[PDB]
Parts: structure tokens; sequence; C-alpha cells
């Protein structure tokens, strides 16, 4: 009943072309074959450099609510059916990672044919992920570099970090000697990783390591000296064109508060890599920034051809 076109006309609005979105934010055409009850791999939202045993607890449009097998419903969250993060029964395995166990067992005793008969499920298959184990590491990157990176929730602090982790192609960004949920997968052109140096070279602070002796003397080469780390090459680095997401353009977006349900929004500002998002109808106070290749935003028409429900305006 609600329609994008009808409220166009009526506020005079302009939606957020589809060309100002990734593929992956756009593409509509892809089929959900996620099933409830099938499990799976996959990293924890909240610390992403660990790997557990998931199932799917709901099915909406692309969209799908996961579990962590024996762990409160609390942890549950919600990812696109194309997420990177996700990954068929036995990837931790042929890619050398480790898997955390279900709240109730023990690694020893972990094996996926076993826990499958034991709870009597399905495991997702491979082809249904639209990634799988194929994909070629991004270049110049590899788990033991070095470089700066900006820590997200302090944004104007670059700090001394390191590559944690190589999936496909994209990496894990560990801030050296900080608690683990710092942490955040990146691709070479994230606008938060800069190249050994370069805080020097802009005349910015730049945050040692966590209890690092004699913090104001902190010394790059020394540092990689002793830990006889690479400094990820310079040449790696591939940094983004600034998104053009203008004041006012319409598109949809997750709710933060209930990441069941998405809202009609405008964008209310904007940064060269963020924008900030405004659900339409509601107070100001709910606006947030959020970066503008995150895989929550997406054009007008992505939940009616998907298949999600749109929580028009407030009123």
């Amino acid at each position: 009943s609600w329609s994008w076109e009808s409220y166009l006309e009526e506020q005079k609005a302009i939606t957020a072309p589809v060309s100002l979105f990734q593929d992956s934010q756009a593409v509509t055409h892809n089929k959900n074959g996620f099933k409830l009850g099938m499990k799976l791999e996959g990293i924890d939202p909240q610390h992403p450099s660990m790997y557990f045993i998931l199932t799917v607890a709901e099915v909406c449009g692309y969209r799908l609510r996961l579990h962590f097998d024996g762990y409160s419903e609390c942890h549950d969250f919600w990812v696109n059916a194309n997420s990177p993060d996700i990954h068929p029964a036995g990837w931790f395995e042929k890619t050398g990672h480790k898997l955390q166990p279900p709240k109730g067992y023990k690694e020893e005793e972990f094996s996926w044919s076993q826990y499958l008969r034991s709870t009597r499920a399905q495991a997702a298959p491979k082809h249904l992920f639209v990634s799988q184990s194929h994909s070629p590491p991004p270049l110049g990157f590899q788990v033991g570099m070095k470089l700066e990176a900006v820590n997200r929730m302090n944004p104007s602090l670059v700090c001394v970090a390191s590559v944690t982790d190589v999936v496909d192609s994209r990496f894990l960004v560990h801030f050296d000697n900080w608690d683990d949920t710092y942490d955040y997968w990146c691709d070479p052109s994230s606008p938060y990783i800069h190249p050994v140096g370069w805080c020097q070279k802009q005349g910015k602070p730049l945050t040692p390591p966590q209890d690092y002796p004699d913090p104001d003397n902190f010394c790059w080469e020394k540092y990689l000296e002793e830990t006889g780390a690479s400094a990820v090459p310079t040449w790696a680095f591939k940094v983004r064109p600034p998104h053009s997401f203008l004041v006012n353009m319409k598109l949809e977006a997750v709710d933060r508060r209930n990441p069941a349900l998405i809202r009609v929004a405008s964008v209310e500002d904007v940064e060269d890599h963020r924008i900030k998002i405004h659900f339409d109808g509601w107070s100001h106070g709910y606006d947030f920034w959020i970066d503008a290749d995150h895989p929550d935003i997406h054009p007008a028409g992505w939940c009616s051809k998907t298949g999600h429900p749109l929580q028009p305006p407030l009123g």
C-alpha cells in the first residue's frame, strides 16, 4: 500500500541513485536460500577475530538472523545473505582458522558430522554463500604486517596496528595490545588505515600500543625491529573516492535499535566517507553516522524487491 513513488511526489523528493551504492548494497535479484535451522560458521560481530557455530534463527527477505549455538538470544544478530562474514561448515578447517565451540563443548570434542547428528540439523550448503573459499587474498596485506589505523570509536586516535587475519579480499585490523573489540575488517581502500609513518608526515599524534614503555618516545623503526614485523607496503593502500550522496536524498536503512526493521530514510548530513541517516518521521535524536559502504543501507526499492517489510515514516 505505501509506495516510494507517491511519497516522493508528496514530499517533492529524490532518491539516492543506485549508482552511489556498492553493488553488494544494491543487488536485489539474488535468491536467499538460507532456511530456519541451518547451521554455519561466522565471526562474532562483537569479537570479529573469533569464529563461532551459528544457526539460522529467522529469515526475512534477503536477510537472516543468526544465533550463537548454546548461547543466549541476546547475542543474536542480523546479516544480509551476501555477507562476507559467514562461511559454510568446515571453513575454519580448510582455511586454518580456529573455531570456538558451542557453549557446553570443547574443541577437542567438536566435529561437524557429529554435532550435526547430535542436533539432527543440516548444514547450510556452501553454494548458498555468495562467497566460499576461492577468492584471492588482498594485494600486499599479510597477517603480521603493521600499519596505523583510526580507532573508529576514538575517531581522533590513529594507533599502532597490525593485520591479524586475511579472508578472501579483506583483512582484520587489530590495535596492538588493546582489546580485540576495537578490531574491524577492511579492504585496501579503507579510509581508516594508513602506511607506517603517516601520522608523522601529517604532524598528527600517534597512539602507541597499550602500556608500551616510554610512550612519548615510541619509534616505528625500533618497534618493528623489536617485533621483527614488516610494515604493510605503501603501494598496497588504495584509499577510495569520497561518496556522492547529497543531503535530502532518500534511501532505506536498517534501524539501529531494532535491527529487524528497515525504515524510509534521508541523508541528513555528509562527510567524505560517511553519511548521517535520519529516519523520516522520527526525532533527529535518532540520527546517526554510518560509512557509505555499510551493508545496512540500501537504495529505494530494496525492501520491496527482496521481499522485506519496509517501515514507512512515523506518524
